[PDB]
């Protein structure tokens, strides 16, 4: 069995990326070699992508889409691609075309849990609870149907990035024009004070095996890029202190939202507790596996270790 | 200024494809060259190309995926794939990591408007009537909380393909089965009967122009296979002969619809209507452009001529 491991990515999750994969490729159980897609849009391979990785970033690569790469010699392909251009669908359509069986959720199913607008959409017509919210297109004007504090975010970020927290409605236009930086579409939500949030990991093909529910503290303005990868800053909490009914009811909207949205392989859903009150967040197709991340800390809990967790994901994969 | 166009496709549309590229490059104002996908998946360029739109189909092909395509020659390209490999997001998602302009909607648009059950569940959502449906899944047994006729679909069809009326509870198996066919997830709908069909063309890129409602009329037990494609057999009413707050309500719910999704470039937009009530059917991010088809004609209603059409959507793949 040969893997083949891609990272990197034109996305702002692009040093995420890279860090993801230094964990994956130091547990994988089976040979894998990785492949680099440099910032812009270029690939690097064989050594050249080991040395992109010792850097911590990749600025410029070789080789323009579509890569001289031998795609025959590998039983699975794994992108760990997070944001746009990797984890919404695009590297899943040209896997699918390619004929190539590979990790992680098909091309609709990652299109919308990286849309934070249809994923929520989806969501709220199922009966799973969701943050009330509104979309903004860049252009037309901000018609807000609710009161401050609101949390503007691009509709396809991931590691907090174009994301702020907005306290009065005079700094709605700054916050949205900080959010079309990354995406010509973004959401207005309305902020949960105070908050409590719990993250919970599935595995499986449509019907899931969810992991113990965990929880993330911090002492920042919210969950921000620097809290989530600078080490030691975020409390990571597995298992979740709270209510044991309230734990099985994380793990069953998991589980649920997991079916609806037709998620294949794995996703991590972030959850809300405000006051008694359980909302979902949102599905993250490709999550990180940083030494800061959640995803593979909460099935290290549930008696799946590292190396076995990465195996059950290229055998989904194949089925 | 020179279009690529592809067509042909591994999905059940293949032969329908063939027709809407002879629709196409009959009238598109700019020099276009023609790629062909083969229903073995292998690609035909240049002269095997041409050649084989004068077969009807195109069984088999001769460059595995990727093509060594000279993709720099061409400014704007235009995939004419109707239904699975080709307007669900995965031929989008190539070229859109190919960093090629391309006419139509990306990733996520293609594969929620393709999805009969995704985008019907978003659309309800948004407060979009739709008509009384439910899910199921290969191997898993219906549960339909409605009383027959129905209507059962491949949840990935276009053309009518795998689509039965359901009279009795004894037929729905036979019908899922057929289905199953197709896709791995099919939708089973309620019928209306008696039931009056509109469709509305829309142009532009997420806040589109509506072209006028056009009804389509017809003998035969619905608007199945033969009765699209063989001349004829498929009356277009253009304007469609409704009361003057229906036509307008027509518009703004495709329109509304269109924004929602985020559909960029084009899209036919059907609905029912039955007892004065208006349900959307679905969007069609690649319609037709077969000699019997709608789309086309609903435009030049509207004082867009077919070459002025094609004009449009090459050029709105740039904006
Ligand atoms: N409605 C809200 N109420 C309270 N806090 C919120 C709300 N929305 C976002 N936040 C805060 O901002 C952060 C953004 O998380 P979100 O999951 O929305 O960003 P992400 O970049 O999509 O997360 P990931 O990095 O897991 O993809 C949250 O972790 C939370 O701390
Ligand atoms: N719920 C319904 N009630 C009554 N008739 C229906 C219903 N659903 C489908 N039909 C009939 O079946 C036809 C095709 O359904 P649909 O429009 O869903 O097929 P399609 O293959 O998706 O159409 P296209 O060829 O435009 O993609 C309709 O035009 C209509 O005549």
């Amino acid at each position: 069995m040969r893997v083949l491991l891609i990272a990197g990515g034109v996305s702002p999750e692009h040093e995420v990326s890279l860090l993801s994969a230094e964990g994956v490729l130091r547990h994988i159980p089976f040979p894998t070699d990785l492949a680099v897609i440099a910032q812009d849009g270029r690939w690097l391979l064989g050594e050249k992508a080991l040395t992109a990785l010792e850097a911590k970033a990749a600025p410029e690569g070789e080789h323009p889409f579509p890569p001289p790469l031998s795609w025959e010699r590998y039983d699975v392909v794994f992108p760990l691609l997070h944001g746009r251009f990797g984890e919404d669908g695009t590297v899943q359509g040209f896997l699918e075309l390619l004929g190539k069986p590979y990790v992680g959720a098909g091309v609709a199913a990652s299109a919308l849990c990286m849309d934070k607008d249809l994923s929520k959409r989806v969501l709220a017509q199922a009966g799973v609870p969701v943050v009330p919210w509104v979309a903004v297109r860049k252009g037309e004007p901000p018609v807000v149907p609710f009161d401050p504090p609101f949390f503007v975010k691009p509709a396809n970020t991931g590691s907090s990035v174009g994301i702020s927290r907005v306290e009065r409605f005079q700094d709605l236009e700054a916050a949205l024009a900080l959010a079309f930086r990354y995406d010509e579409k973004a959401v207005v939500e309305k902020a949960l004070s105070p908050v409590r949030e719990l993250e919970v990991g599935v595995l499986g093909n449509v019907f899931g095996e969810a992991s113990p529910v965990g929880e993330v503290r911090y002492e920042a303005p919210f969950y921000d890029y620097e809290t989530k990868y600078t080490p030691g800053r975020a409390e990571l909490l597995i298992p979740a202190p709270l209510d044991p009914g309230t734990q099985e009811t994380v793990q069953e909207l998991a589980l649920k939202a997991y079916k609806v949205l037709g998620v294949r392989g794995m996703a991590r859903v972030d959850f809300f507790l405000a006051e008694g009150e359980l909302y979902l967040n949102e599905l993250n197709t490709i999550p990180g596996f940083t030494p800061t991340s959640m995803y593979p800390r909460l099935f290290e809990a549930g008696g799946v270790a590292y190396p076995e967790l990465l195996r059950r994901l290229v055998e989904l994969a194949l089925t």
